[PDB]
């Protein structure tokens, strides 16, 4: 039924539907149809997919950005497995073709009727690419791990699909009459009203009367530009403080609504509180009506006036000096704004990469400028996806300037979508109408990749208890759902999951407070033993990684950190995917997650970039996701340790040492015996590499043994990224314990710490290749409204970080004066 899918979004999204019924908002009406539609036509098109196409939809991929290896290799129905000798260069076809001809001598009697399911996982190994570039087995040959996986028929994968069905004449000053405001503060009353376009002034702020601290001004407000020229995306921004400064609340509005008709009459603006004018502030009232401070204005009737559409917009804009252009096409002054923009018409033909230079150029507050900057945009070519980013954010607030961003980013592959998924979805914060392009767009990539699909619900779900942003996210998702009933469910699956592990967090912070940690996590496993904590927490893909399939519960194996938020741990096995199918994950809750993830996210395309330049510094790119109001899960790596408690150095353990600095060095040789410990070293080696140029160009400070762990495999890696981008200029840094490793417990070893100062030189100068993605991705990141991620000073630490201004040449002599300090810094 309609109205059970009804309830189980509402269930699932956070928020009742009939919520949004209540609001009487033509907008959202229009959007919840308009996108229903849309969703529905995508989601038809998927039931009648190819089996090739659902596998392509369902398991996307998991690409790497000759050799000898044995697979294990069953079929779906069967207990029976072969184990097979191969090629890493061989195809999954060969493979298959191996199968099917071992499988016709023991059955006693077509290879392209096939897939290869990696065994317990959403994962699959298919298509023309060689072994060794599937991300599983690349992963079995760094591990030493064989190969698991089974043939599963077309019919079985058609099954799967089956199963998973659902104006220019207007030259007076524009102006606005100022009637009354609200609510209680300590001093007069000033309101302070700007137009913007973007974060630019549009004209001067002009401040209304002074009034003594339910206030009325029933004054006129008269800006310095013509109505006429107010462009498309125009924003009005209200500051309402106290004077003898203190900040009360803000708010803003579109001038011109969602169906492009210039505002009339009267508008009453329930305020937001304030940390004077937001530009970047959402257009839309704050929702708590009952307690907010509130405006009412006015907007004089100009007679109903749209804003003229393209056609009108084209017709009117369709109406040797060139070194010095070139040279400041690669901040600026007056005259030179003036070339940029009389040589427009050059900057179409032969510098198109510049639009965002010229864009920025491009006087807003003259609808003539503007019609003759539109008429260039609608036949400019389309951008790198590179230059397409930098045109999402708010310095380019135009409504064709946006259009034209999304038409260049179409040709995102599903992996780079995938990569900057978290700043598009940050982007929506920044947007004036619920309809557009950005959301259109997010919501046709989700419903054909379901991969994407996953992390777009979860990226809104876990900003529900957002009121700014709880209307639009809820709406999205509500979209979502009526493309996809089968993923809806998948994921309430997950919420269920989630909400007994806060059930179950909570009961163990009350009990670690009254008893000892092996009375808690005996009562933690009494709790868990419950048939209806069992039956919700087994059998779910993780909100992690939805390939990743969460089995049994293991309760035996389930603790959590008797320290500060007390996180849980979550042990999972599965018989079906053997070895792979043990797997954890921490849910942590009273912590904001979202700079962990993003840090980590940083990290993991600083790895992509590496591995595209074939460097391969064995980084461990493990999960971070929030799911809610300071909830979230984090990926467990097993076999792994603290470097401090290492560092315990404690007796009766084959790590024991003479020398505290052999500590790590001895739990290495513990885990690595024999030939194994030259792998191990290089491991760590090549880790430490990695995370020393991630922590320096990301500016990660508060860095001690505690959250830095290891691997038995020697890989390093860090944890609890509390601060980043130096918000406590922090140093490149060096530790001697790690020095040790690297020089293979020898006092001196330069050959060996040289080679490690390569791949911190070679790593670096990489990621300096790519300064202006780290840099288009962190501005767009800004929208988040992380507090250590607030303005350009935060912004300006990369730019330092990477020394993008410099030549390479100056940038590796600066790389290496802040490397040797580091090394004089140790010991
Ligand atoms: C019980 C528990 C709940 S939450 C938690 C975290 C960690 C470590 C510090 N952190 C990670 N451990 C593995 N994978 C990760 N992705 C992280 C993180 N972040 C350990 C713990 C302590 C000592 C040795 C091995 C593990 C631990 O027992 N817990």
């Amino acid at each position: 039924v309609k109205k059970l899918i009804n309830s189980q979004i509402s269930l699932l999204i956070g928020k009742g539907l009939h919520e949004f019924d209540s609001l009487r908002d033509p907008e959202v009406n229009d959007f919840r149809t308009k996108m229903r539609q849309f969703c529905e036509e995508a989601a038809a098109h998927r039931q009648q997919l190819g089996w090739v196409e659902w596998l392509q939809y369902s398991f996307p991929l998991q690409l790497e950005p000759n050799r000898a290896l044995l697979v294990n290799v069953k079929f779906e129905g069967s207990e029976e497995s072969f184990t097979f000798q191969v090629s890493t260069k061989d195809m999954p076809l060969a493979l298959m073709a191996c199968a099917l001809r071992k499988k016709a001598t023991v059955f006693r009697q077509q290879p392209e009727e096939y897939a290869l399911q990696v065994n317990g996982r959403h994962e699959y190994l298919y298509g023309n690419y060689p072994l060794c570039h599937f991300q599983y087995i690349c992963s079995c040959l760094h591990s030493g791990l064989t190969p698991h996986l089974t043939m599963v028929h077309s019919s079985s994968i058609l099954a799967m699909r089956d199963e998973q069905s659902n104006l220019w004449s207007l030259e007076q000053p524009f102006s606005i009459e100022l009637i009354e405001g609200r609510k209680v503060n300590a001093m007069k009353l000033v309101v302070q009203a700007g137009l913007f376009h973007g974060n630019e002034m549009l004209c001067k702020t002009v401040s209304s009367s002074e009034v003594n601290v339910e206030p009325v001004w029933k004054q006129r407000l008269e800006f310095d530009i013509s109505v006429c020229d107010l462009p498309r995306m125009a924003r009005l921004c209200f500051a309402l403080y106290a004077v003898v400064d203190c900040p009360i609340a803000w708010a803003n509005l579109m001038l011109f609504d969602y169906k492009d008709q210039l505002k009339t009459g009267e508008r009453c603006l329930y305020m937001w509180p304030s940390v004077l004018l937001n530009p970047a502030g959402t257009v839309r009232g704050n929702p708590n009506t009952e307690s907010a401070a509130a405006l009412v204005i006015y907007l004089p009737e100009v007679a109903p006036v749209y804003f003229p559409a393209l056609e009108k917009i084209l017709e009117l804009g369709r109406i040797t000096e060139e070194e010095l252009r070139e040279i400041l096409e690669r901040e600026l002054y007056e005259h030179e704004k003036d070339l940029v923009w009389k040589m427009r018409h050059e900057v179409q033909e032969h510098f198109p990469e510049a639009l965002a230079r010229l864009l920025l150029v491009t006087k807003w507050n003259k609808h003539e400028d503007v019609a003759q900057m539109l008429y260039l945009l609608c036949s400019w070519p389309e951008l790198p996806v590179l230059s397409a980013l930098e045109l999402l954010d708010f310095s380019f607030p135009d409504c064709y300037v946006g259009s034209f961003a999304i038409k260049s980013l179409r040709k995102l592959t599903d992996d780079e979508l995938f990569q900057y998924l978290l700043q598009l979805v940050q982007v929506l914060k920044y947007e004036s109408y619920l309809d557009c392009e950005l959301t259109k767009f997010l919501l046709g990539r989700a419903l054909a990749n379901r991969k994407i699909g996953h992390f777009l619900f979860w990226h809104l779900r876990s900003e529900m208890h957002v009121p700014s942003v709880a209307l639009r996210f809820g709406l999205i998702m509500e979209a979502y759902c009526r493309g996809s009933t089968h993923h809806m469910k998948v994921l309430m699956k997950q919420g269920e999951a989630l909400s007994k592990l806060k059930a179950l967090n909570d009961f163990v912070k009350v009990s670690s407070q009254k008893t000892t940690k092996p009375q808690t996590k005996e009562m933690m496993h009494m709790c868990m033993r419950q048939e209806t904590y069992m039956e919700a927490l087994s059998h779910l893909q993780s909100p992690l990684d939805p390939s990743t399939l969460l089995e049994e519960v293991c309760v035996e194996q389930c603790t959590f950190m008797d320290s500060k938020m007390k996180p849980l741990w979550i042990m999972y096995s599965s018989e079906e995917a053997g070895s792979a199918g043990n797997v954890g994950i921490i849910f942590k809750n009273g912590d904001d997650l979202r700079q962990d993830m993003l840090t980590l996210q940083m990290i993991q395309l600083m790895d992509v970039l590496w591995k595209q330049e074939g460097l391969d510094l064995r980084m461990t790119p493990y999960g971070c996701l929030p799911t809610g109001d300071r909830t979230g899960l984090i990926e467990v790596v097993l076999h792994s340790d603290t470097i401090a408690n290492i560092q315990l150095n404690k007796s009766n353990m084959a790590a024991t040492a003479a020398f505290n600095k052999d500590a790590l060095l001895n739990w290495l040789k513990s885990k690595n015996p024999g030939e194994a410990l030259d792998r191990a070293i290089e491991e760590f080696t090549l880790s430490c590499a990695g995370y020393c140029v991630a922590t320096y160009v990301l500016g990660i400070g508060d860095r001690h043994s505690d959250n830095i762990m290891i691997r038995e495999s020697g890989q390093l890696f860090h944890i609890d990224f509390g601060h980043f981008l130096g918000n406590f200029r922090v140093p490149f840094i060096l530790t001697y314990d790690f020095v040790h490793v690297i020089q293979q417990g020898k006092t001196n070893n330069s050959e060996k710490f040289e080679r490690f100062r390569g791949y911190c030189e070679r790593a670096y100068t990489i990621l300096r290749r790519h300064g202006l993605l780290f840099l288009h991705l962190f501005a767009l990141m800004r929208a988040a409204g992380l507090p250590e991620l607030s303005c350009s000073k935060d912004i300006q630490y990369l730019k330092d970080s990477l020394a993008l201004g410099k030549t390479e040449e100056e940038a590796l002599k600066h790389f290496r004066v802040k490397f040797n300090e580091a090394l004089r810094e140790s010991w």
